[PDB]
Parts: structure tokens; C-alpha cells; sequence
């Protein structure tokens, strides 16, 4: 990937991420887990923008991922950099899996 440089939507909340991913034209690129890594869809071309860093990211790879391209474009990120956030996820559990340990 490579990145774009510099009702009410609580888009803090994983659910709402989630909602804004309805008009989403990567089928192979699992926008599930796109939008529980932070991201909502800007809704222009496949670009999607992080709701806690602000990273902007599009023209995705067939064989990119997720968190790894978000973590390549800003590894500072709050959420990935497991700080505290306001984000509100889904399922507490499954954000943890998929988030870069530091074993
Ligand atoms: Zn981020």
C-alpha cells in the first residue's frame, strides 16, 4: 500500500469504522479487519484513513495486510502501539490477536 500524504459518526467506536465500509471496493482485502485496526473508508477510491493517527493509506496490493501496511506507514500509532485509546472495539479479544505483540 501506498500512502496519501499530508446519524453522528462516533468513529472512535469499531461498529461505526465498520459502518462507513458499505460502498467498499477490495472484496480480497478483509475490511473487517481493516476497520478493527483503526480505519474508516474515506470512501474515495480504496483509500482509508486511521481514526487515532490519522494515516492515510490506498492502492492496495493484492497480497498486502492490514496492520503490517499500517504499521509500515505510522508504527507510532496509538493503537497499534497498544497506548490508550478511546477506540472501542468490537471484540476485546480479537483486537488483541491481531495486534503486534512486544513479547
Ligand atoms: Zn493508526
Amino acid at each position: 500500500a501506498s500512502v496519501v500524504p499530508i446519524r453522528m459518526n462516533d468513529l472512535n467506536r469499531e461498529e461505526t469504522r465498520l459502518k462507513t465500509f458499505t460502498d467498499w471496493p477490495l472484496d480480497w482485502l478483509d475490511k473487517r479487519q481493516l476497520a478493527q485496526t483503526g480505519m474508516y473508508f474515506t470512501h474515495a477510491g480504496d483509500k482509508v484513513k486511521c481514526f487515532f493517527c490519522g494515516v492515510e493509506i490506498g492502492s492496495w496490493e493484492q497480497e498486502d495486510q492490514p496492520v503490517p501496511e499500517h504499521q509500515r506507514w505510522s508504527p507510532n500509532c496509538p493503537l497499534l502501539r497498544r497506548r490508550t485509546t478511546n477506540n472501542v472495539p468490537i471484540n476485546a479479544e480479537a483486537l488483541d490477536r491481531i495486534l503486534p505483540p512486544i513479547s
